[PDB]
RNA sequence: GAGGGAGAGGUGAAGAAUACGACCACCUAGGUACCAUUGCACUCCGGUACCUAAAACAUACCCUC
RNA sequence: GAGGGAGAGGUGAAGAAUACGACCACCUAGGUACCAUUGCACUCCGGUACCUAAAACAUACCCUC
RNA sequence: GAGGGAGAGGUGAAGAAUACGACCACCUAGGUACCAUUGCACUCCGGUACCUAAAACAUACCCUC
RNA sequence: GAGGGAGAGGUGAAGAAUACGACCACCUAGGUACCAUUGCACUCCGGUACCUAAAACAUACCCUC
């Protein structure tokens, strides 16, 4: 994909409460830059499984390159660019 | 908050025992600057969290933006300054 | 060994399923440079082990030096160079 | 303690066998310079512990400032100088 | 008589031909399994169930003669 | 007659008033729990036990009338 | 009469000498164990089983007198 | 007679018409589940329970004839 504002996140643990992975998620990721929101679902198709919106692209492309394979609940993150804006974002 | 000498971190993984957690969690830290003391309690209020008091607010800050996120015992630490002096600081 | 194109890994969690610790394995290692395949089997024989080919043997060595000993799902890396090329080098 | 060519390791996870403790822990530390022996016992006394003999205390010291903490196996690492010089060291 | 065995987390009560372990009452520290808890403190203190807390001798107690 | 229900991992055999699922035989992919395995490859392939592999209709089969 | 005890996730129905908890019907949020799921979203929503959702009084209900 | 089957962690004892596996005694390495242990070493060595330690033939042993 091509760079975006939004960072899409999966190989989560799904163990986890959708409010702690969100914590947990912005603990990974405030140290790259502002964060607009982060969204998570434990539905079944999106479950292990994070949008994190940065308020700057230049925020996410350090986040992605920098957190790519890191250790997060026993588990590497696996990060790619979304593959669209997300409303906000577009909005 | 605002810097302050003492951090406060939660998400602890609360099956390690209080003497344990303690080491660890100088072992963390001290390479950020002194550290003056660690509380620690395992009590229903308490427990999965701790207070890291440096001697310099500098070390707190350092800490805090470097550890923000990293791997403790399968969880992910999650940091903030203390709200409030400790009383050892305080005082 | 002697530096070459791919890179060994062993004491891999075994209990991961074959396509997640390649996306996984990708996920570690495609900071180092670009990568031409990555062979996992679960048999008897290979379970714990993986093949890194890089393109280039300057990837190959700069992964091997700063993921060693890495945490990955709850182990760490152990990585060597192939002792032999991998097809697609040789041929 | 004072500076040492050897480094005491504790809190390591005591279901590890022997020798991947050993194999893993020189996967740890071998970029810090050259290990002359690592150490270990399962026994009552010694186990979740390990010695790792460099050949030089500069080695030793990079190792235990920079590995302090780090997560080995779900669990952090804590690192001091031996007491004492290794037999292979004093001899 | 012999020879073996087992009992002390702490305080008490009982008993005292007994410093001494069971029974009974009360109180503590630490842990384990499960459940609940994401919580900002600077005497301690969630729940349910289980476990552990130096030890020889002697009395009493159990086995063999 | 009515009305309900359930059966297809794949190939075969049986049966065919039947494209069609059970029984029987054979073969595959993927997984789970436990046990074993630290192992250098570039067709696949450790063990023990369990599970899953699109699905409507019709025949046959099960229930009510 | 006395004295004890237990019941409210929410809406309803029943009942109302009763604001009030069981039974019955319906609907929600959150969790746990296991199984399945690697999945690109920007109302919610996989399965199987289990659990939880402030609480005093009163009526009714249970125990002792 | 035929044809099938199963037994060797190591040392010993028994037995030897037998190099040879069961029974019995003793000793080792490695692991698993649970419990306990946060511990500074440089012969080994916590507990409780379970498991594993190359293997063909022959004797003996088990099944069919
Ligand atoms: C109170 N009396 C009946 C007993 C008694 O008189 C004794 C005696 N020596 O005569 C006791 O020691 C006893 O009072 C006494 O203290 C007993 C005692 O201590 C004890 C302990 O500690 C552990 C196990 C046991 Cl079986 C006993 C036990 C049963 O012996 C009791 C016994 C009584
Ligand atoms: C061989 N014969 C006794 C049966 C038969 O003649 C049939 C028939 N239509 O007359 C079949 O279909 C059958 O040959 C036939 O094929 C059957 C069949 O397919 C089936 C399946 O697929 C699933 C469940 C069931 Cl209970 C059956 C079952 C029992 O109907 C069998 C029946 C036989
Ligand atoms: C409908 N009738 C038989 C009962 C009745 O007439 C009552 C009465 N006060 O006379 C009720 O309160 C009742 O209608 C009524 O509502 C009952 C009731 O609320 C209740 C609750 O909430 C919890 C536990 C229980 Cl045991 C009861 C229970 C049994 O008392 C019922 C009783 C009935
Ligand atoms: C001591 N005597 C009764 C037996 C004997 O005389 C033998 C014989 N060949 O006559 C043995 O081999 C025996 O001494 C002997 O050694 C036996 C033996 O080795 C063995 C093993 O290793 C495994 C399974 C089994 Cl069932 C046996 C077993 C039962 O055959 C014994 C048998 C005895
Ligand atoms: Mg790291
Ligand atoms: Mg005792
Ligand atoms: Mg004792
Ligand atoms: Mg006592
Ligand atoms: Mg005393
Ligand atoms: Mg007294
Ligand atoms: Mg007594
Ligand atoms: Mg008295
Ligand atoms: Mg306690
Ligand atoms: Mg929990
Ligand atoms: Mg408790
Ligand atoms: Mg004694
Ligand atoms: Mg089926
Ligand atoms: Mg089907
Ligand atoms: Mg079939
Ligand atoms: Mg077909
Ligand atoms: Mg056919
Ligand atoms: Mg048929
Ligand atoms: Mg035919
Ligand atoms: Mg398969
Ligand atoms: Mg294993
Ligand atoms: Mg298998
Ligand atoms: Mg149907
Ligand atoms: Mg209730
Ligand atoms: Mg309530
Ligand atoms: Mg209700
Ligand atoms: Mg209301
Ligand atoms: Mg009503
Ligand atoms: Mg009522
Ligand atoms: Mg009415
Ligand atoms: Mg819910
Ligand atoms: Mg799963
Ligand atoms: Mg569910
Ligand atoms: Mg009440
Ligand atoms: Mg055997
Ligand atoms: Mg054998
Ligand atoms: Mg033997
Ligand atoms: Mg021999
Ligand atoms: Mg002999
Ligand atoms: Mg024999
Ligand atoms: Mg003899
Ligand atoms: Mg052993
Ligand atoms: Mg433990
Ligand atoms: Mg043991
Ligand atoms: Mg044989």
């Amino acid at each position: 994909t091509r760079p975006n504002h939004t960072i899409y996140i999966n190989n989560l643990n799904e163990k986890i409460k959708k409010d702690e992975l969100k914590k947990s998620l912005h603990a990974i990721f405030s140290r790259f830059g502002q964060i607009l929101d982060i969204l998570v679902s434990r539905s079944l198709k999106m479950r292990g499984q994070a949008f994190v919106i940065f308020k700057e692209v230049s925020s996410a492309t350090n986040a992605l390159r920098s957190m790519q394979g890191f250790p997060f609940y026993d588990k590497p993150m696996r990060i790619q660019y979304a593959k669209t804006d997300s409303d906000i974002i577009a909005k």
